[PDB]
């Protein structure tokens, strides 16, 4: 019968780990060369504990070009906003002003607090952190803990779920999807002594969400279809095709194959001859201090269907003649609509 679950692990996800003072000295270059891409570091616990290795780990991780995040171990017996401030004050105290991942609330104990109140406290903490940093947050906890000692109100925040021994986090009555999955506490990672905490993170773990990762190219001078080959060579095997006029995503240009684009179209990843590729027009906001409305059609009385956050990247699809002065676009979230030209900067 029906069994709704969260997504399973996926090699396509970012490889991550999380450390604390318990690990002592860590060789981050080694961690960097072990495939690890993001590192969450413990910063504080309650309003009475500072992880003394946070600065060392933050600087070490950043030196290796790794993405960094910090987590606070919540102690419900202490003030919620008090702890939020304790947490942020310490990050500043150690000069950690360039973390790349959402601030994490590690909630895994109740300290004897009821469900309604414990959930309320977590919310207070989360909002205070957002208020203080203007940055986003993520909730870390274990499946059964959430199902028994917290209520669904925390479902408004993304979750970094912990559940070992499985390829899929278990049934959850608060979240239906995760941005982080801690699947093991006994992993073996170069540069970390003993058993290391292992994680898979989706791109939503990042604070910077301005990127556009949808199709950015289409064909040109192609009468019917554009061949996708295993390598940038007609001597290479055709592993796919792109019908004329369709869009796809250019990943990058490979050195061994200049003059070709490494792309992805409907599941296939290969090389295409650049002479037949036309890049689509990317753009961002201009003179937008907050956000830009995306409307159903190019008019001020038209239903607002989405928003473009200052600095976000979107695609200009075409100019609809019915709405001169506006662009028909596609947002980083796949949504289509119109935006006022006075606020767009082509890239």
């Amino acid at each position: 019968h029906h069994h709704h679950h969260m997504q399973s692990r996926n090699n396509n996800n970012l490889k991550g780990i999380d450390v604390s003072n318990w690990k002592g000295n860590i060789n981050f270059e080694s961690v960097k060369n072990d495939g690890v891409e993001v590192v969450y570091i413990k910063a504080t616990e309650g309003n009475y504990f500072k992880d003394k290795y946070a600065k060392q780990n933050y600087e070490g991780a950043k030196e290796q070009g790794l993405s960094v995040g910090f987590y606070h171990f919540f102690r419900a017996n202490k003030g919620a906003k008090d702890q939020a401030n304790f947490f942020i004050d310490y990050l500043n105290e150690i000069g950690a002003v360039n973390y790349d991942c959402k601030l994490a609330l590690d909630i895994e104990t109740t300290e004897g607090v009821g469900v309604r109140d414990l959930t309320s406290m977590c919310i207070e903490f989360l909002e205070e952190v957002k208020r203080l940093t203007g940055k986003e947050v993520v909730v870390y906890t274990y499946t059964s803990f959430a199902n028994n000692n917290l209520d669904s109100r925390l479902g408004n925040y993304p979750v970094w779920i912990a559940h070992y021994g499985v390829n899929t986090p278990g049934a959850n009555n608060i979240w239906s999807s995760w941005v982080g999955f801690q699947y093991s506490e006994n992993g073996s990672v170069a540069g970390v002594n003993g058993g290391c905490d292992m994680n898979e993170f989706t791109e939503e773990i990042f604070i910077d969400s301005s990127n556009f990762n949808l199709d950015n190219a289409t064909t040109k001078n192609v009468s019917t279809k554009l061949n996708i080959r295993a390598k940038g060579t007609t001597n290479s095997k055709i592993i796919g095709s792109i019908p004329a006029g369709e869009t796809f995503k250019i990943k990058w240009v490979d050195e061994d194959y200049l003059g070709w684009y490494y792309v992805e179209y409907n599941g296939v990843v290969g090389y295409v001859n650049a002479d037949y590729v036309e890049k689509l027009q990317m753009a961002t906001t201009y003179n937008v201090s907050t956000f830009l409305n995306v409307r159903e059609e190019g008019s001020l009385n038209s239903r607002i269907v989405d928003k473009i956050n200052s600095g976000d990247i979107f695609r200009i699809d075409w100019v609809d003649s019915d709405f001169i002065g506006w662009y028909r676009i596609t947002t980083k979230n796949g949504k289509v609509g119109f935006v006022n030209a006075e606020f767009v900067k082509k890239l």
